């Protein structure tokens, strides 16, 4: 047992483990995003670098969870990150919409998570969810479907010029 | 009655007050750490002044602990702080192993208190103790669980070279 | 066939897809070291940093490759980042030797994808290698085989107080 | 024989001769393309300033190879420089397509050089074509690829609103 670990259930420490691993592929699935739009044929650069930042920021939550784990006392466990689930991404609406089901699949994560530290009255896990991720993925959430919304205004996936608009007046 | 007085229950009231001594007692702890590590006989400055950083801040813990109960409507309760454990504090090993389980002592008394709170339904406690205590808590565990791997790797309490080089380096 | 395409060989976008997924393994494994050597029980934060700094490194050589590819008009195909080999990591001597070793696979895969632009006539690929990637590869294999050498000279893997000299010295 | 001649093949000094010629027909065609642009029945001053950008930077690498050839002890000698290949040039997308075909054979006589280079053993015509020239045909070759699938999705030719917006926000 670690010196410093107290109140600190198997479980929670498990379930760190693979809320870390989520973000890393989210993190992986927003590269894939920002590759997608960097292509020549596709060659929307800022809807690109909204994803390339996105992935930035995933990155960072995953590392978080693994100093979290670590102040607990709880001992990383790293698994494979698998590749993301598409290979290429259509156009700005497609993409966004795997960016919104792809925040709320994280997002109930962090939900079931908070659920179990609940269960298991840990306090400082349920703190640090709510101060750390849970706002954050709301306000994520809805950005993008503020985006959805926009796209769909301006007429795609059909629309190019509607395309091109946006990512030169909305990202 | 108090006027501001509202779903602050008589239990968390008696336990604020308990949790202010407390408070008050680990400040006083450090403090006789503090003057240890500055005898003529231990000579160690900088372990010294931890301690004495240390001693501060549980100090102003407690006095946070008095303003809430005001701020609740509830009413400070003082009893004597008892005097440490010890007189002489044997080394920087035995000293930081005493300061990780008073440390210890004081999270689980929070997390007393933030499970009464609970149970009590009153979220503005339990907000305060997760805001201003419990990831301070988590910090200080860490911060000295890893000074006592360190200790131990640089040969406490036989290598004196060792304790020297830590109160050089780490402190 | 891409619009931009010119003088490059489908064996050489395919091997740039495979080096960047390299990249990325060997970012995921020095971020294993980060919290290895953050652990309460291993403690050596200047350690744990460099490894962390390492891991960026890492990733931004494999963002550099997706962006290469798109530029020649080859297509980011990504695979799985396989877990690191290890777990946990023993030391510092223990984890540099394998960041040694990692670093020398690297540097190899570089050589042979070197080889193959030369093979196919690519001196964009040959030049970007050489400018971007391969003096990189012998300067942190220099450095690394350099921390080594002080770690055994310092008693690594027995003596402690070798490694915490180390840590407040080297890095 | 120059005194400062050491290592420079007869062929590649005439084919340095060659690609200067080139590199000033590159330019003359750019320069065709501003004054297009800049008509008052045409009116894209944007994407005319583009094109006047380019022709300047085509004579820089012209003037580039004249140095270099002095440099190696070669003998600079001038040929007619061609008009372009049209008199006027559509509109955006027909000049942007033409303006890629020409980056294309510029970029397919510096590699034609660069193996020449190697097949007469010189390192430091290698050297100079990679560094001063063939990343920079890459990224401009990128970069038109990107305004031509741009353009296209924008509806031209036939789009006037698609071109109109292109002029006011990619260039
Ligand atoms: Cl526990
Ligand atoms: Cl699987
Ligand atoms: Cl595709
Ligand atoms: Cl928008
Ligand atoms: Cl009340
Ligand atoms: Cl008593
Ligand atoms: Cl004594
Ligand atoms: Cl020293
Ligand atoms: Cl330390
Ligand atoms: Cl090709
Ligand atoms: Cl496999
Ligand atoms: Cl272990
Ligand atoms: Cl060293
Ligand atoms: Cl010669
Ligand atoms: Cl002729
Ligand atoms: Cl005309
Ligand atoms: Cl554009
Ligand atoms: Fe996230
Ligand atoms: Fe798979
Ligand atoms: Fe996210
Ligand atoms: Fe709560
Ligand atoms: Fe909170
Ligand atoms: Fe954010
Ligand atoms: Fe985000
Ligand atoms: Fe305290
Ligand atoms: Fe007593
Ligand atoms: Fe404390
Ligand atoms: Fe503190
Ligand atoms: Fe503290
Ligand atoms: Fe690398
Ligand atoms: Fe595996
Ligand atoms: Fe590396
Ligand atoms: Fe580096
Ligand atoms: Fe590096
Ligand atoms: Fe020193
Ligand atoms: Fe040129
Ligand atoms: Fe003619
Ligand atoms: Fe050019
Ligand atoms: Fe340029
Ligand atoms: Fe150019
Ligand atoms: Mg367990
Ligand atoms: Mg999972
Ligand atoms: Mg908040
Ligand atoms: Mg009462
Ligand atoms: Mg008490
Ligand atoms: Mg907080
Ligand atoms: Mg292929
Ligand atoms: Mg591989
Ligand atoms: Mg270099
Ligand atoms: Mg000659
Ligand atoms: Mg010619
Ligand atoms: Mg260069």
């Amino acid at each position: 047992v670690s010196q410093v670990r107290q109140n600190y259930h198997s479980d929670c420490e498990a379930a760190v483990n693979r809320m870390l691993n989520l973000e890393l592929y989210a993190s992986y699935t927003y590269s894939s995003m920002y590759a997608f739009f960097d292509r020549d044929d596709v060659a929307l650069h800022n809807v690109a670098e909204f994803f390339k930042e996105q992935s930035h920021e995933e990155r960072e939550h995953a590392e978080k969870f693994m100093k979290y784990q670590n102040k607990r006392g709880g001992r990383v466990v790293l698994q494979d990150i698998k590749k993301p689930e598409r290979d290429e991404w259509g156009n700005t609406l497609e993409a966004m919409q795997a960016a919104l089901q792809l925040e709320k699949t994280v997002n109930q994560a962090l939900l079931d998570l908070h659920k179990l530290a609940t269960d298991k009255v840990d306090p400082h896990l349920c703190d640090f969810l709510e101060s750390e991720y849970l706002e954050e993925q709301v306000k994520d959430i809805k950005r993008i479907g503020d985006f959805i919304t926009n796209l769909k205004r301006l007429g795609l996936p059909e629309n190019g010029m509607g395309e091109y608009l946006f990512d030169k007046h909305s990202v």
